[PDB]
């Protein structure tokens, strides 16, 4: 079915939990034997959220290569994610030594640092110009160059040095700072127009390694992210957009990491996002 129809018909039927309790039944079940040794027990926010084995980012180190992240291929959208976890205490060192070796050009953020009063990540970048921090494990520097908030997100530019060889880069930080502590929000606007000012950097374009994106598990909020992104560029590329299905993207995305989408109402939020957004592109 079409999108826009196939959307009033579950509404006005009430089957959300019906149709996303299929999604999971059906989705891919993979090996991740890696993340479940023992030596990498403090490497993991979460003991039911993992990486598969054939899909992790491996870092470029001989005494431990795991880190809680996985990459996305999206062979037709012709676009690739890296999806993580928010960085732990014992883990920021790796989460910057993995944005320096896949050559990311931009870090995707869709959580705040505490929410329901609990932390849901560490403070993993510098919040003042005059406060660099060096992460020593991995021999890397990271300074806060500027700083644009406004009212539903923030953009920060960062430089990323590498101690062992002195070369910079640029990173860009994309932090959006108000999805709700409880539910999904009501109208994708502020979403969709936070996607559009990712795109517009460049962070998404095959010149650059993959965009790195997290929220706490890297899971919900992270798979509504790149769900939204896939589906609407596939809608651009085809010579029918009715064709395409979301509940299929959403599967195939599943064979890359487990659990994407986490709640019928993500669900429901990421068809109300790609409905409203194929408006914006055209009509
Ligand atoms: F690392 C980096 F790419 F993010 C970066 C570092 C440093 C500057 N310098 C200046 N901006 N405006 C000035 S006036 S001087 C610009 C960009
Ligand atoms: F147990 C568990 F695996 F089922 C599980 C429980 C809780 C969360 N919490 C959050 N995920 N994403 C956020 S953003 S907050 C995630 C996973």
């Amino acid at each position: 079915m079409e999108m826009e129809k196939e959307f009033e018909q579950i509404d006005k039927s009430g089957s959300w939990a019906a149709i996303y309790q299929d999604i999971r039944h059906e989705a891919s079940d993979f090996p991740s034997r890696v993340a479940k040794l023992p030596k990498n027990k403090n490497r993991n926010r979460y003991r039911d959220v993992s990486p598969f084995d054939h899909s992790r980012i491996k870092l470029h180190q001989e005494d431990n290569d795991y880190i809680n992240a996985s990459l996305i291929k999206m062979e037709e959208a012709q676009r690739s994610y890296i999806l993580t976890q928010g960085p732990l205490p014992n883990t920021v060192g790796h989460f910057w030594e993995m944005v320096w070796e896949q050559k990311s050009r931009g870090v995707v953020m869709l959580n705040r640092v505490m929410e329901k009063g609990s932390l849901k990540c560490a403070q993993y970048w510098p919040q003042k110009e005059e406060k660099e921090m060096i992460f020593e494990d991995t021999n890397l520097k990271l300074t806060l160059i500027s700083e644009d908030i406004k009212s539903y997100y923030t953009v920060r530019q960062l430089e990323l040095e590498n101690l062992t060889t002195q070369e910079t880069r640029e990173i860009l930080h994309f932090h959006y700072t108000t999805w709700p502590d409880f539910g999904v929000p009501e109208s994708p606007a502020s979403f969709l127009n936070f996607l559009f000012k990712v795109r517009e950097s460049g962070s998404l374009s095959p010149e650059h390694g993959p965009v790195v994106v997290h929220c706490s598990a890297g899971i919900g909020r992270s798979g509504t992210f790149c769900l939204a992104d896939t589906c609407l560029l596939l809608m651009d590329k085809r010579k029918d957009p009715s064709s395409v299905d979301i509940k299929k993207v959403l599967l195939e995305m599943r064979k890359f990491r487990m659990g994407l989408i986490q709640t019928a109402d993500q669900l429901r939020f990421s068809y109300l996002a790609v409905i409203e957004g194929a408006k914006f592109i055209m009509g």
